[PDB]
Formats: C-alpha cells, structure tokens, sequence
C-alpha cells in the first residue's frame, strides 16, 4: 500500500538484533572552559552548532583586542570626564565585564599612555604590561561627543562619525619613523531625524526640524599618538555652528527671521571622543572560538504484538468454515499496514501540537521531548490553518468554478510550503548532509480520496509548485476526512537517517502448526504473531483542513464588492 | 603552563561604501492576502441623494 511506504520508510530487521543504532557526528562551537588539554577554569557552557551561524549572525561575532577605556578607581578617573555630565557605559568583551566612558580633551597637558590605559581584568590576571604590545595601524574616531544648549537646557548628542575618510590617523614624516597623524578637518550635520544620546527627535531643535531644517558644524580636530608607547595628545580647535540648509542643498541665510529667532541662544561645546585601537598582538595570547566535537547516543528496540489465531476441528481439513491461510495473512496485512499508520501519524501530530505551539519556530536543539535523532540538522516547526471554501472563494462564471477551487487550494498548500522552507531551512541541511549532490525537496501528500482530482493538474501550473517533486497519497480511511497533511521525505535513501521522516522497523515472522488440549477437546490451531515499530525522526509535517466543499460548490457565490466610501460621516 | 597546539587566523578585510543611492521596499501582509479573498475598491456616486 503507498501510504504507509511514503510517510514510513520500511526496514528490514535480522532477527539477531533487538532493534539499531546511530551514531552521530555534531561538530560544535564555543567558548570557555578553555582547552581540553588541562582543561577547565573557565567551566563548560552551552555548546552552538556552526549550521546556527547560516542563519542567525551573532553566535559567530567576537572581539578580542579593542582597546576601550577602563575605569581604574584610582587615578584613572583623570583621563575621563567627570561622571556628573555621561555615566559609565557597560560593555561585554571577552569574558570581561568592566566600565568606560569618553575621554576628556586635553590641550597643552599631560598625554595619555594607552597601553596603561588600556588594561582590562583578563590582561591583569596575565601579569600586566607585554613589551611587544603595539597599536596596529588604524586608530580611528569612534563618537565625538558634543553639547548643544539653547536658553540653559543641556542636551548631549553622541555622533557616530567612524566610516568617515577624513577620520583616519595618517603616517607622517618628521620627529620618528612610527608617528600617526590625525588631521580632521570637516563639516558634521544634524538632521531633522537627529537622535539624542538614546531615541526621540531631540527637543531644542524640533522648532529648526518640523520646517524642514538640517543644521550643519564645522569642525577641524587635530591629534597625535605614537604606536611605540601608547602616548599621545588629540584637542578640538574649530567648532561653531555656520550653515543652515533648506528641504534643498542651498545655503539659507541665517540672518530670516524664522531661523534667527529659531537660532537665538544656540552654543555647541565638545567634551569627549572615542577611539577605535587594535592590537597587533605579535606574541599572541588572544583565545577565540573553541572548535570541539560530541558523540550522541540513542537506542531503538521492537515489541511484540498479539498474535491471530484459527480454531477448527482436528480430524479432517475445511476450506469452508476456515478459509486457506490467505484469509489470515489479509488481516495480518490490513492491521499492521494501514490503522497502525494512521494512528502513529495522527499521534505524532497531536504531540507535535501539544509541544511545539502554532506557527512559531524553535531553535536548533532545544526540543529534548521530541522522538527522533533528526532534530539535529533543523530547527523544529508546526503549522496548521483552515481553508473555508465557501467564504474565500472567487468566481466570475459558473462554468470556471472547479478551476477556481483547484486555484485557490494549490495557492494556499504551495505559500505554506514556501513558508516552511523559509523558516526551518531545511535546504541547507540537505546541502550539509549530501556533498556534491543537492537534492530538492520532495513534499508528502496524504489525502483522502474525495479531495485528489481537485488537487490533480487540469488548470493551473503546478501541483505543489514549481521546484518540487510531488506524490500523491490516496487511503479509503475515514479519519483522513477533510484533512490533508504535508511532509518532507527523502525518496532515494535506504537507511536510517536523521533528515527521513520516519522509518518501519520490521523482521519477517512466520506460524506455528500444531495440536492443543484445551479443555479436553482436541483442535488445530494456526498463530501469526507479527514484531515491528514504526518511528519517526524528522521534526517537521504541515497539516492543512479543508471544510464545507460541499456548499461551495451546491451554493453560488463570486467576487463581493468592498465598496469604497463616498457616502455621509465618512 | 598548560601546554597545547594552537591554530591562528587574524583577518585583514574592510567593506567600503562608494555610491550614495539605494532604494529599499518593505513588504508585508503577503500571507493574510493570500490567505483571504479580496474584491474590489468601488466608489458608490450619490445617486442616492448625499450631494
């Protein structure tokens, strides 16, 4: 029978065994509990398998050098501004947990020793200062922090102005051959969408913003620092508001009316900036993404079931009253072969629904409850939606009413495959599975037999869409009324494996014949007892309801006007 | 004093912006217009007297 064969993939059993085996190989990334050589001292945590990082971007993002700004409680506090205008800003880097802030502008006084400066709690533990640290060749400006007052109320404004040309330290000749020069001389703008220090649009220059307005500083910032030592001085020499721009690039004068009142009390004063500093660590000691591997167990067995039985008097044989063995092997057959199926496809949908929720996906590994070793390559997903044919269907003559609803019904089957696909990804995790060769996706049909010459090709272009392979499943079974129900399966693999849906454990088993005394009457008996099991692995099936054909079709609707609205009160 | 193999990679790459246009389109509701059926947007004119 084809439904069971294409939802259940059958295997055959030596009867040596009491069930198979697979081990499987999940290669991992992370952190921590540095090494496996004397490992430990950092402690294990959560493992993150790379096939993650295909779809989510931030497992896989790290930084390990950037020399930020730390608060020593002692004397550092000198190199930052008081806390009393911008309070600290924590940040995570490394296993570090620590504080920074913007570093005051400085301009005939002392320097700032970098590498000094720039010890986090992880280097401490090191032993302090290494003579091969050395600054690589980019600093950069990281945020020019500046204050804006109009009448009294203070409002700071954190400009991001990296990416910026004229923001890059530059070689230069004269005093040593490791000396870096920044000559920023440049106009910066605000817009009339000019975020604060975190949200709004600003509200000293919403007057300025809502007729249309951009403001623009010009600023020029000049500063050294040497990639020998850590030392340097950087200090602002221009900043001044100076152009005022229309809804267009044309100068307007500052001198209107509209602006000029807009513009009265306005001063612009900085009081920090930012650097981005790598670290060109040429004797190394950084620690990064530790690429580790496990070995996963799991086990399947297979029961006994209750066996059939024939009755007859011993001391002649009938074919009337007991038919040949064909008869014991039909029941044989239609029980092991057809309800067990539906029952077990039915249960996993149940179970599904009860674990997993309606239409929201789940990430890798985080379903334990689950049967099958397939949930190791996608992440789980369910789904379920109704069709009311009556009430969305579109007509406009009656002789084109099957194709309609043949229309609509692929529509909607083919957006919930496309969505699927989307969401759990499962055609990477082919691409990972098979090198060389990429399959596509073979969706599973099971249907009743009212729905499939609605589903078959007579309009349309396409059965399930255009890039998968279809096969239609028909059962006379009455709990497959006015439901159909959508898989993945894999129709050239012979083997357990964890992207097939789901696999029939079966060993052959045969009868016994013999005399029995029950009771002091003496009868022939014939016992069929079958073995098998039937499981599943693959974490994904979509399930579509279909209602009320049967109106739709006795009873005519078309179109439905959404009229529009030139009428009182509206 | 632990004592190990170690593998090192330190990436030297950028990205750079030179062209200052680019035009994005949000998309949304596809599945719910899929999903139900829509029928026209028709401007009833007062015939029935409201002008």
């Amino acid at each position: 029978h084809e439904f069971a064969e294409l939802f259940y993939r059958t295997y055959i059993v030596t009867p040596d065994q009491a069930g198979f085996q697979l081990s499987i190989r999940r290669n991992l990334v992370w952190e921590g509990w540095t090494g496996e050589g004397l490992s430990g001292e950092k402690q294990e945590i959560s493992k993150r398998n790379i096939l993650q990082g295909l779809l989510d971007y931030t497992t896989l993002e790290t930084n390990s050098t950037e020399l930020i700004p730390v608060i020593q409680s002692g004397e550092n506090d000198e190199q930052f501004i008081d806390p009393s205008v911008l309070p600290a800003q924590t940040v995570k880097q490394g296993k570090d947990t620590f504080d920074t802030n913007f570093l005051k502008f400085s301009e005939n006084g002392e320097g700032f020793n970098l590498l000094m400066l720039a010890q986090t709690p992880s280097r401490l533990k090191k032993g302090s200062m290494t003579f091969t640290d050395s600054l690589d060749s980019r600093i950069a400006l990281k945020q020019l922090l500046i204050s804006v007052t109009k009448g009294g109320t203070t409002e700071l404004f954190a400009l991001d102005v990296n990416r910026d040309q004229y923001a890059a330290y530059t070689a230069t000749r004269e005093y040593n051959f490791r000396l870096m020069q920044l000559k920023f001389h440049t106009s910066l703008g605000l817009g009339e969408e000019s975020t604060t220090v975190a949200g709004a649009e600003s509200a000293l220059l919403k007057d300025l913003f809502d007729l249309g307005y951009r403001i623009e500083l010009d600023v020029k910032v000049d500063g050294e620092m040497n990639v020998e030592n850590g030392n340097g001085d950087t200090s602002l020499r221009a900043l001044r508001l100076a152009r005022v721009f229309d809804k267009e690039g044309k100068e307007i004068a500052l001198t209107d009316s509209r602006v000029s009142a807009a513009l009265s009390g306005l001063t612009v004063t900085g009081v920090g900036y930012s650097l981005e500093a790598r670290l060109t660590n040429i004797n190394q000691l950084e620690m990064g993404l530790l690429i580790d591997s496990d070995v996963q167990k799991q086990g399947f067995m297979i029961p006994t079931l209750p066996p059939l039985v024939i009755v007859k008097p011993a001391m002649v044989e009938d074919d009337k009253t007991y038919p040949r063995l064909e008869a014991l092997t039909t029941a044989y057959r239609i029980q092991q072969m057809r309800n067990n199926a539906v029952t077990t496809l039915l249960n996993r949908a149940d179970t599904l629904k009860s674990y997993l929720g309606v239409g929201v996906p789940h990430p890798i590994e985080s379903n334990l409850g689950l049967e099958g070793v397939g949930q190791y390559y996608v992440r789980p997903y369910y789904n379920e939606a109704t069709i009311d044919v009556l009430n969305d269907l579109n007509n406009l003559t009656s002789a084109a009413k099957q194709t309609d609803i043949q229309g609509l019904i692929v529509s909607k089957i083919n957006e919930m495959v496309y969505t699927a696909d989307q969401l759990t990804g499962y055609t990477a995790a082919l691409e990972a599975a098979f090198s060389g060769r990429s399959p596509k996706p073979h969706v599973a049909i099971g249907t009743d037999m009212r729905l499939p010459q609605y589903i078959q090709i007579n309009g349309d272009d396409r059965t399930v869409g255009i890039g998968y392979d279809y096969t239609i499943a028909r059962i006379s079974d009455l709990r497959m009324k006015d439901k159909i129900v959508m898989t993945f399966i894999l129709p050239n693999e012979s083997e357990p494996h964890p992207l097939q849906h789901g696999v029939l454990g079966f060993i052959p088993e045969y009868l016994v014949d013999f005399n029995m005394i029950r009771n002091q009457r003496i009868g022939r008996e014939i016992r069929l007892t079958p073995r098998y099991r039937y499981f599943n692995f693959l974490p994904i099936m979509l399930v579509i309801n279909v209602i009320n054909l049967e109106e739709a079709i006795a009873q005519r609707t078309a179109l439905d006007v959404n009229e529009t609205q030139v009428t009182p009160a509206s």
